């Protein structure tokens, strides 16, 4: 039992932390304006996306948990925040869920841990999403070009794009990349986030995102 | 007249000083290792682009030019460097250019400026590039998403992307992206390029250009 982060007001009961910071990311990085009023989590880090998310947005959040023991955990976290009124679990696979949930949500977010490939992440996430909805990931920078191509080939039309490099000299390893089904042709490439400064320590930027 | 920037022995007889600057960035971005023996470049910027690559390899290089004019600026500032028996100007449409010369060259460049679309650049790289051969183009960052999709149409893999940034707060504004014809996937991903300091100077990474 340790508060999240520096967020105000959440808590959760540790797997890796750079698994937890890209959730983190991803969960700050989405869009979340007025027309965003239903919203669905692919995979849920222990609901540690739909917890940052409810601190933006009134928005219900289903998250999609495929293994019973996530289901659990994340069931947990949200109880204990109080919000289990706003954020609802459920252990179906995502294939499956998106199928019977057709055209129902604003935003789906993925952040990736029956076999689940990427192609079935974003198949799944079309078939979940209203027209002009938003598909957001986070993922590994050398998969880029791919994901792209998949958005395509289901209709959604990459939309913002930020590059994560650890120092200013590397390499940039992960990706965050929204899209909008169904939507228009153009890019914005938002300004590249450095994590660390030169000397191993978090730069500012970064730890703007680990409180309100 | 004057010296091209601080590059050692090359001199050119303005247009934009961007362009030139795009030009300068795509032509030390290309991928130049011993297998390019020889090289196409799509729109050479008043054969800014050979004058660079020539500094550092003794490949031979094709410049395709569709207007006369520019062709014979070109043509000048070869000859000014004595550079015509390793740089040839060709007055030619890309299009039927890369169908009388299929499978030819090892690297093919583009800095864009008969209608010639993007579609028609990347399709007519794919025809002149022989097996395994990379093209390499500079172009705006809203349509690197498009960009990426049209590689895949003709069999061109992604492989590296550098992003472009005038200051650090600044989204990108101009992209450097390569790839492999019947190649493979995956991309790596270059640090983010920032071309000016927060008071408006040039960055020290961006003048390492400048010059040899």
């Amino acid at each position: 039992l340790n508060d999240l982060l520096g967020y105000k007001n959440r808590k959760l009961y540790n797997k890796m932390f750079n698994f937890t910071l890209d959730s983190v990311l991803v969960a700050r990085f989405c869009n979340l304006n007025s027309k965003k009023k239903k919203i669905c989590d692919f995979g849920t880090n222990n609901a540690v996306i739909p917890l940052i998310l409810s601190k933006y947005t009134k928005a219900k959040i289903i998250g999609v948990e495929i293994q019973n023991k996530a289901v659990e955990i994340a069931n947990e976290n949200i109880k204990l925040n109080g919000l289990e009124d706003q954020i609802e679990i459920v252990h179906a696979d995502i294939k499956e869920f998106s199928k019977l949930h057709n055209q129902e949500f604003d935003l789906v977010v993925c952040n990736p841990p029956i076999l689940i490939t990427l192609e079935d992440i974003i198949k799944s996430a079309s078939r979940c999403l209203k027209n002009k909805g938003n598909f957001t990931i986070v993922h590994r920078s050398e998969r880029l070009s791919e994901i792209i191509n998949l958005f395509y080939k289901y209709n959604i039309y990459p939309k913002r794009l930020r590059l994560i490099q650890s120092k200013k000299t590397d390499n940039a390893k992960m990706i965050l990349l929204d899209g909008i089904y169904q939507g228009n042709e153009g890019m914005e490439i938002l300004p590249t986030l450095i994590t660390h400064n030169d000397d191993e320590t978090y730069t500012d930027e970064l730890l703007k995102y680990f409180h309100d």
